[PDB]
């Protein structure tokens, strides 16, 4: 669905609970035009990071006129690595959100340009 940043984070949480996993909005930024950085928590002991992909936004139309897909920032890393990048991204643009999702799988509950199609 083509929706806002605030509406995406809330909907993402319902996707992970539909897969049996968990989610919660940690950081809050801009509701409409904001960035979204989600950390997947593998019960294996590892964590991932996701962010807004390079969308083909025709003079920033596709930000709120098209479904901007996500990408994988980090994968098979730890929580220090996650917060270390969230540190870099907040510095330049604190309008990012952070959602902790605790799940095994990602593709069903968040689609990525980095990760392959189902």
């Amino acid at each position: 669905m083509r929706l806002k940043s605030e509406m995406f984070v809330s909907a993402l949480i319902r996707r992970v609970f539909a897969a049996g996993g968990f989610a919660a909005v940690e950081k809050k930024g801009a509701e409409a035009a904001g960035a979204i950085f989600v950390r997947q928590r593998l019960r294996d002991g590892r964590e991932n990071l996701y962010g807004p992909a390079p969308q083909s936004f025709a003079d920033d139309e596709d930000i709120m006129r098209a479904e901007r897909r996500f990408e994988t920032r980090l994968a098979g890393v730890e929580g220090e690595e996650i917060a270390a990048l969230l540190e870099r991204e907040r510095r330049f643009d604190s309008d990012l959100w952070v959602v902790e999702i605790e799940t095994d799988e990602i593709g069903t509950l968040l689609t990525l340009v980095d990760q392959p199609q189902a």
